[PDB]
Formats: C-alpha cells, structure tokens, sequence
C-alpha cells in the first residue's frame, strides 16, 4: 500500500493539477486556501504551494464556524465533517467565487465540487456539476481528463 | 495566527503537560508521538516538540490500519475515528505501553486514556481511568488534578 507521507505529497500534487483548470472572475495575486476540519492529508498543502505560473499558494486552517470563509479563501479544502458542520460551510461559501475539494468522497452529494479518493495505489477524484455551476468559478471540463487517467490502472 | 493556530499552540502545551505525568517501562531516548486519523489541531505536535528535561519528541502521521501501532510508538494522539478502526487501532496498541489521547472527546468512555476537549475559551480534558489502569504505562495520580 501506501504511506500517509506518500499519500499527503500526492494529494498536494493533485490539488495544483485541479487548480489549473480553474479561473477566478478577479485572479488573486496569491491564492489563498484554507483547511477547514480535521484532515489525514492536508499536511503536504499546509506548506505553502506554488502554482506553474509563479502565483504562490497560501495555506492555512480555519475555523469551521468561520462566517468568512467565502471571503478568506479562494480554495477550500474539506475535512471530516458533520451535517450541521457542513451546512455552515456551505453556507458561508455561497455567493463568493470559491473552490471546494474534500478529502473524503462522501461530500460531492452534499457541497463539494471535487472530492478525493486517497485509498488505492492513486488518488483518484470525482466532481458534481451542481456544485461547480454554483461555484463563482469557471472549471474547464478537461479536469476529469486527471480524474480518469489516475484511475485507469 | 488563527484561532485553529492558537488552539494547535495550547494543544502542544497541554499534551506536554500531561506527558510530565507519565512513565514508560523502559524510557526511550525520543519519545514517539503518532498523529493517527483526521486532526484539526496536531499541527504544532507534527513541528516537533521537546520535553522539560530536554528530550526530543518525534511525531509523525501514521495510518490507522498500521498494524504495528503498538510498538512504534510511545504517545498516539487519536484523530477522527469510526467504530471499526477505533477498535482496530486499539487492537493493535493492547500489550504495549503506550499512551493514548483524542483530539476529540464529549464521552470518554471507550477508547483513549484521556480526551481533549479544545472547544471554548480554553482546553479541558477527561480522563478514562479504565484504559489508564490497562495500557502499559504509570501515571502521576497528580494529573487527575488537571482535568475537568
Ligand atoms: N517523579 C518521578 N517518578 C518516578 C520516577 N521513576 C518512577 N517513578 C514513579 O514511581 C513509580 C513506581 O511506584 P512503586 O514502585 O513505588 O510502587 C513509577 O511507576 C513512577 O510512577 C522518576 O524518575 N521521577
């Protein structure tokens, strides 16, 4: 299998490679993501990132009950949370030109537009139209060409 | 620094405190700290910490289906859970002494020695006696005395 080192380096990989398709309305010049609950694989983002153009990816956690996160964070990354914790998210996101990625696939049917499966020998993900539609961001649809090759074996 | 950034500061802090209570059968040159599950607060444990008379701790991320839990590490601070891998993890920490603590605990009946609670102006925890008298380690009964 695989390590939970491995596996953080990984999901931060495939973090940049989902940025790419994604265009803000107003490009920020540095990217601001917050982690938002508790998380297995966000150590690697954590770091700080750093985009193919040059534009650096901030990094850090945020309260759950944040009722600015929509307007702190660019990119949201989800950890393990519960309905209540989740409406409120979800909540403070709308509106706002904001991405969403979960670490566990469980929350696409609930909010998220991308949501990671880190178990396997790759880190395959999926998406929810309904949620990118209302996202504020533009995604082109060649994300899934990422999605589909990671887990074609 | 976030509130999330404050409460990891406090959470190192008080799982140092706790540690001054403790005795392993055999010390170890480094103490061993696992971060095993989701966290929202081990961000300052995972920088490394050092104890008052001087010894390093090491953490580091370990997976919950890690079959040998119980003998690579000292300390694990338990994140996130279900039923299944609790009791997976624990069956992998019986017969060992190791020190056992959750980042989350409103019941603290079965599982973990103690469980933090970071909610509110400042961090409390509890304490599960049971899995203290059966998990390898001494405590300083003075500890008790630190909890809620
Ligand atoms: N403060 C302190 N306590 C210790 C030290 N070594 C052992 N102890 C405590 O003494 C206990 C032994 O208890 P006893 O043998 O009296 O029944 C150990 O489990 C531990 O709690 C030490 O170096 N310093």
């Amino acid at each position: 299998r695989t390590s939970i080192e491995q596996r953080s380096n990984a999901v931060s990989q495939v973090l940049l490679g989902i940025f790419s398709y994604v265009r803000w309305p107003k490009e920020p010049a540095v990217l601001q993501l917050c982690v938002v609950g508790p998380t297995e694989y966000a150590d690697g983002l954590l770091r700080g990132m750093v985009q193919a153009n040059g534009r650096r990816v901030h990094a850090e956690r945020r309260a759950v009950d944040n009722p600015d996160l929509g307007t702190l964070c660019n990119v949201i990354y989800l950890g393990v949370v519960d309905e209540r914790e989740r409406q409120q998210v979800f909540r403070s996101l709308a509106g706002h030109p904001v991405l969403s990625i979960s670490e566990r696939g469980t929350e696409c049917s609930v909010g998220s537009m991308f949501c990671l499966n880190v178990g396997g020998p790759r880190i395959t993900f999926e998406a929810n139209l309904d949620s990118i539609a209302r996202s504020g961001v533009r995604v082109h649809p060649s994300v899934l060409k990422l999605a589909r090759r990671q887990a074609t074996p």
